[PDB]
């Protein structure tokens, strides 16, 4: 029953999930002038050569591209992280209009969309145990702006017709998430949360500075998805983003000068 409408959207979530008003909630605004360069941050390691995508699912809130995480095949390491974090899924948040859609903001600027590559810390054995720990997850966040098409996204865009409604899934093998990465791995990092219920405070956020460009046609196809199930009243899957939350007692660190 939580969602993104007038009666069940982000300002209501605290009633079922009181941690919504917690001390390390996400997303946040990234104030680029107050983030401090941290020369001790190690370089980020994104090792996606052996990634094994399996399936694409409309879960009623976003679409997830799911990966085989039963072995160390697509891993994130380095940066602010200790140990090895395994890719489980990616998804996006987007707007009804190009002027909004991202969850994180940069000096209050909203991008058209935001990609989340979700990874779990292998020392906790599985995703469900990992989300109960303060260092359980690492989410790589990448902003999308509208301009030139992203060739590596098109395979995703073109399957969306087959998962229009909530609960639909489709086979989605051999998708290479390297084709969704900008050139630079310069990032900001801070401790935060899942940005949807249950809003668990288990995430090391790593948000890349360089956006990727996608075409207006690509993002228009995201906006034809539905929040509803098949044979229910059509409600377009748009504006599935949580707004910026208070920073509280946290510092955002930059990997670059
Ligand atoms: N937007 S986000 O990257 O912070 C993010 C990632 C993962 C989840 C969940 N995965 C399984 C869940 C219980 Cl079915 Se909730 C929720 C939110
Ligand atoms: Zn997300």
């Amino acid at each position: 029953h939580w969602g993104y409408g007038k009666h069940n959207g982000p300002e209501h979530w605290h009633k079922d999930f009181p941690i919504a008003k917690g001390e390390r909630q996400s997303p946040v605004d990234i104030d680029t002038h107050t983030a401090k360069y941290d020369p001790s941050l190690k370089p980020l390691s994104v090792s996606y050569d052996q990634a094994t995508s399996l399936r694409i699912l409309n879960n009623g809130h976003a679409f997830n591209v799911e990966f085989d995480d039963s072995q160390d095949k697509a891993v994130l390491k380095g940066g602010p992280l200790d140990g090895t974090y395994r890719l489980i899924q990616f998804h996006f948040h987007w707007g009804s209009l190009d002027g909004q859609g991202s969850e994180h903001t940069v000096d209050k600027k909203k991008y058209a969309a935001e990609l989340h590559l979700v990874h779990w810390n292998t020392k906790y054995g599985d995703f469900g145990k990992a989300v109960q720990q303060p260092d359980g997850l690492a989410v790589l966040g990448i902003f999308l702006k509208v301009g030139s098409a992203k060739p590596g996204l098109q395979k995703v865009v073109d399957v969306l017709d087959s998962i229009k409604t909530k609960g639909k899934s489709a086979d989605f093998t051999n998708f290479d998430p390297r084709g969704l990465l900008p050139e630079s791995l310069d990032y900001w990092t801070y401790p935060g949360s899942l940005t949807t219920p249950p809003l668990l405070e288990c995430v090391t956020w790593i948000v890349l500075k360089e956006p990727i460009s996608v075409s207006s046609e690509q993002v228009l196809k995201f906006r034809k998805l539905n929040f509803n199930g098949e044979g229910e009243p059509e409600e377009l899957m748009v504006d599935n983003w949580r707004p910026a939350q208070p920073l509280k007692n946290r510092q955002i660190k930059a990997s670059f000068k």
